[PDB]
């Protein structure tokens, strides 16, 4: 596999690692999303410690209003973070 | 860096490797996009050999009509392919 292919596999893997913990196995509830950010995005995002921030993150990502983050919504989140990373080598 | 963070970095890196070849260094023209798919997605996508397919792929991905694929458009493409992969381990 190429580096790009390996990256795509890692996205699927980490999503499912967290989504499969509780409830709907194909979606992230707030606690699953919080843990994914805190454990897996610690170099790119400040740790989430406040319920208000958990709530705002889910509200931002949950485009279909079901209170959870599905795979498409997670990929949109990945796109936003990856876009923000540009500041640290271009702008 | 986590597996997720490494994946994000690989997305940025591959996009720029290809986007920086010609013209606008921040966007993929048709030839750059074709080579990215053929070299870097050979296990997930059939090789592109026909101009009609090149054109359709760009037409599908180019949401702002400038005839190129920017980083956001590229991330949308990655999301489509990563979603399609689910068929090979879920249903
Ligand atoms: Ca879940
Ligand atoms: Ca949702
Ligand atoms: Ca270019
Ligand atoms: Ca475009």
């Amino acid at each position: 596999m190429s580096e790009l292919e390996k990256a795509m596999v890692a996205l699927i893997d980490v999503f499912h690692q967290y989504s499969g913990r509780e409830g709907d196995k194909h979606k992230l509830k707030k606690s699953e999303l919080k843990e994914l950010i805190n454990n897996e995005l610690s170099h790119f995002l400040e740790e989430i410690k406040e319920q208000e921030v958990v709530d705002k993150v889910m509200e931002t990502l949950d485009n279909d209003g079901d209170g959870e983050c599905d795979f498409q919504e997670f990929m949109a989140f990945v796109a936003m973070v990856t876009t923000a990373c540009h500041e640290f080598f271009e702008h």
